[PDB]
């Protein structure tokens, strides 16, 4: 018999050694911190006092206690009871992949993991698609990168679990365009396949080390492009394989995308052949 107000994802401030702030502003109120109990480094998103998105910070919080998967960064805990809400994650030592893929050794992150990443993150997705939750918004700034290129998807702000096929945003909220698929720009429709459009803009910041979509493209204009047939071209060293799965990521009928079960096979094949074909050629320096 537990106490009365038992909670298990709730936890004492005081258990958390605050920090500095992490993402130099860009990812909202978030610090380095310890939970000092295990002495362990941990990541602390915070709300501001006074804000207007507190029920918005309590609905990420809920989602999180949802989702469990080796590439989807780990709730520990919460603090949610009163004022100073905390939300307390698993911490990722490099950072974003963004800023990972554009300060990077390409000698260490070469080919094999490129196609490593992508392998891990369509691993999530696959599960998230099982669980027949939508992420709405995929993009590698959203990713986390861990000791040897461990990749985990998160920011879950607007995670959905979807009680049908398609989720409806509420008129007037805006979203990346660069990033959203025809269907949510035009009718704010999202749904799993427009999870895997977006997937395959990821696959294009993986493959370019991280150039902004669309170079020099006007974001009034791309939706026009895009309805005119438009993609962007196949980066210099991407495999033929990976790009003619990036572009069935961008059919413009959600229908006609790949599932992320898909996707997830076919990178997992590429990251084995391509792993062993790297292992072989370190091999001719040493038997
Ligand atoms: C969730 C999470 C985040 C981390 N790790 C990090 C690490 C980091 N670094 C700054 C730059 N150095 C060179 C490397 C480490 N910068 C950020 S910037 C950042 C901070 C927080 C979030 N997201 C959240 O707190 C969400 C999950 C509720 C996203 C990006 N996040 N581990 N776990």
């Amino acid at each position: 018999g537990m106490s009365p107000n038992y909670d298990k994802w709730e936890m004492e401030r005081t258990d958390i050694t605050m920090k500095h702030k992490l993402g130099g502003g860009q990812y909202g109120e978030v610090y380095e911190g310890v939970w000092k109990k295990y002495s362990l480094t941990v990541a602390v998103k915070t709300l501001k006092e006074d804000t207007m998105e507190v029920e918005e910070f309590l609905k990420e919080a809920a989602v999180m206690k949802e989702i469990k998967h080796p590439n989807l960064v780990q709730l520990l805990g919460v603090c949610t009871r009163e004022p100073p809400f905390y939300i307390i994650t698993e911490f990722m030592t490099y950072g974003n992949l963004l800023d990972y893929l554009r300060e990077c050794n390409r000698q260490e992150v070469n080919a094999v993991v490129l196609l490593y990443m992508a392998t891990q993150i369509s691993s999530a997705m696959e599960y998230l698609e099982k669980k027949n939750f939508i992420h709405r918004d995929l993009a590698a700034r959203n990713c986390l990168v861990g000791e040897n290129h461990l990749v985990k998807v998160a920011d879950f702000g607007l995670s959905r679990l979807m009680t049908g096929d398609t989720y409806t945003a509420p008129a007037g909220a805006k979203f990346p365009i660069k990033w959203t698929a025809p269907e949510s720009l035009a009718y704010n429709k999202f749904s799993i396949k427009s999870d895997v459009w977006a997937f395959g803009v990821l696959l294009w910041e993986i493959a370019t080390y991280g150039m902004s979509p669309y170079p020099g493209i006007d974001l009034s204009q791309v939706y026009e492009l895009l309805e005119k047939d438009y993609r962007m071209e196949r980066p210099e060293g991407c495999p033929e394989k990976v790009y003619e799965l990036m572009r069935a990521c961008w059919q413009w009928n959600p229908s006609d995308r790949p599932s992320f079960a898909e996707i997830h096979q076919a990178f997992e094949t590429m990251f084995q052949e391509s792993s062993i074909s790297d292992e072989v050629e370190k091999e001719l320096g040493k038997q």
